[PDB]
DNA sequence: ATTTTGACGCT
DNA sequence: AGCGTCAAA
């Protein structure tokens, strides 16, 4: 009771751009705005693979990973924007640069952890304390929270979505204890005010809309974010966790969407996150290991301590290309030419990175896949990255992989290569 | 024949 | 160091 830590010590937000690559293309081409549209890579095979989908097109059932020919079967008027191709491969530069726009805006408000090209965690604890001091116990107006949902509300004794949103927000604000600067619910509420301001700044200065979750840790913030998409933000309080988790499939919590979450379900014979509360910490550790067991015991109670790491820039810079089916590289000069294309894109991005961010990569990671291999990577080998030189980098990658060739033949390559991947890693300040 | 990414844990 | 997991668009 009095010594039971409740995981209410921080205010953490997760901001995620809505249908991000689509929004980048729609900002560039106004003909695509407010339309069912998608972003596609390549075009020859089945119209290209869809990698992002507007909410208008999602209403027709269009999804990511769909071939555009099939998506057009669901959505005959679907508009498409193609990823740029350079040196024979898809090139994501436009989206990386849009991401920088958004991340630099967010960093004005607080320390951020770049979580992916279009999402960042925000540690708002300090900013919240300062805003609380400036407000002088003044109550928080619903007008400061015009796109915020309070998960779990309204409850107790309208048929429209905005009307529900407002009633729950009213109930929340009417219950708030604003005279206590230490109340975690008030801190989350002020966090939500700041996130409204952050999201307005992002939209004003880029045109991009986003959603956000606000809660006491990264996992709950990430979950909250997805509850009301697009263009809305959701506050998940500590008190909301029991009800929220009671029907929440385990696979919806970050890191449990894969094999571990499957084993939790299988071994324990449960379906929802809240059912985890009925096991002791030692039981969970026995099944899933010391670290996972401790994490699960705390997480099913809404508690998690993983910090928002101060890192706005990616730690690796990589280029990769698949060679599916019959395109798999079967000659030496094929392998070498594609290694060079990858190395040239890598050198461009690396030189830009060094100029912008005062750092130099020191290691080159070469990874390949062989035809008929189960895994995504069949082999991974490192070498020194000493010069931002695409010919040297491609030569060194070839040197470290040349020995994979089972061909007794000079020119030929066997087994054929279905994937090449060059990654620059191990950055040092420059 | 989703493809092209990025972070982190285990041994 | 190399492999595997989990996740983004
Ligand atoms: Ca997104
Ligand atoms: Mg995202
Ligand atoms: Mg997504």
């Amino acid at each position: 009771g009095p010594h039971m830590a409740t995981g209410q010590d921080r205010v953490v937000a997760l901001v995620d751009m809505d249908c991000f690559f689509v929004q980048v293309e729609q900002r560039q081409n106004p003909h695509l705005r407010n339309k069912p549209c998608a972003v596609v890579q390549y075009k020859s095979w089945k119209g290209g693979g869809i990698i992002a989908v507007s909410y208008e097109a999602r209403a027709f059932g269009v999804t990511r990973s769909m071939w555009a020919d099939d998506a057009k079967k669901l959505c005959p008027d679907l508009l498409l924007a193609q990823v740029r191709e350079s040196r024979g491969k898809a090139n994501l530069t436009k989206y990386r640069e849009a991401s920088v726009e958004v991340m630099e805006i967010m960093s004005r408000f607080a320390v951020i952890e770049r979580a992916s090209i279009d999402e960042a965690y925000v540690d708002l604890t300090s900013a919240v304390q300062e805003r609380l001091q400036k407000l002088q116990g003044q109550p928080i107006s619903a007008d400061l929270l015009p796109s915020t949902y309070i998960e779990g509300l309204p409850q107790g004794p309208t048929v429209q979505k905005e009307g529900m949103r407002k009633q729950g927000l009213f109930q929340w604000l009417d219950s708030l204890q604003i005279d206590n600067l230490t109340s975690p619910d008030l801190q989350l509420t002020v966090g939500a005010v700041i996130v409204e301001e952050m999201r307005a700044a992002i939209e004003r200065e880029t045109g991009f809309q986003c959603s956000a979750g606000i809660s006491h840790n990264k996992v709950l913030a990430k979950l909250a974010c997805g509850l009301n998409k697009p263009n809305r933000q959701t506050l998940v309080s500590h008190g909301s966790v029991p009800q929220l988790f009671s029907q929440m499939p385990i696979r919806k919590i970050r890191s449990l969407g894969g094999k571990l979450g499957a084993s939790v379900i299988e071994i324990l014979g449960i379906e929802y996150m809240g059912e985890l509360t009925q096991f002791t910490e030692s039981q969970l550790q026995s099944h899933f290991g010391e670290k996972n067991g401790s994490w699960l015991y705390a997480m099913c109670r809404g508690i998690e301590h993983d910090p928002v790491k101060p890192r706005q820039l990616p730690k690796t810079i990589g280029c990769s290309k698949n060679f599916p089916g019959k395109t798999a590289l079967a000659t030496r000069e094929q392998v070498q030419w594609w290694l060079l294309q990858l190395a040239q894109e890598l050198e461009e991005r690396l030189t830009k990175d060094r100029n912008d961010n005062d750092r130099v990569a020191t290691q080159l990671v070469v990874s390949i896949r062989v035809q008929g291999d189960k895994r995504l990577s069949s082999l991974r080998r490192c070498c020194a990255l000493t010069r931002y030189d695409a010919h040297k980098m491609s030569h060194d990658a070839f040197t470290v992989i040349k020995n994979c060739n089972t061909s007794g033949i000079q020119t030929e390559w066997s087994p054929p290569l279905t994937m090449l991947f060059l990654c620059a890693t191990k950055f040092s300040a420059s």
